[PDB]
């Protein structure tokens, strides 16, 4: 028996380690794979081509241009605030 | 238009504001609310009192025992990583 916060953290995997199989190792997510992902991943319209090499440049520690977890958990971050701060607009 | 990941982060967002809402300040799980999250959340069985009071005092950065939202996304962090760990038995 597990959550369906296990099913979200899950989720989470499984949408990283499928697309981090496009290319590079497949435990990242390099500079097109990362592209890739959020073209479908975050909907939202300005997921545009700058909007996601300068988020990619800050979800990047390094300049390397393949996303390792811990990079890639920079981004689960800042998503999991926005939509926070989303609800303190929307429930209010 | 919002995909599963969105409604997985919304779960986590959801989860979050909830039990971050229980005790102390409301943007930050106490020791309490942490320990009532975590046993909400993870359906494992070793979540047991003494793992949750040295993990709550592995992600409290600051040592003042609320887990603001910088500290809550290093749990989230070592889940993510966790059930990758265990994805790698599976889909080697
Ligand atoms: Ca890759
Ligand atoms: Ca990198
Ligand atoms: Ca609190
Ligand atoms: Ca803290």
């Amino acid at each position: 028996m597990e959550t369906p916060l296990e099913k979200a953290l899950t989720t989470m995997v499984t949408t990283f380690h499928k697309y981090s199989g496009r290319e590079g190792s497949k435990l990242t997510l390099s500079r097109k794979e990362l592209k890739e992902l959020i073209k479908k991943e975050l909907c939202l319209g300005e997921m545009k081509e700058s909007s996601i090499d300068d988020l990619m440049k800050s979800l990047d520690k390094n300049s390397d241009q393949e996303i390792d977890f811990k990079e890639y958990s920079v981004f689960l971050t800042m998503l999991c605030m926005a939509y926070n701060d989303f609800f303190l607009e929307d429930n209010k």
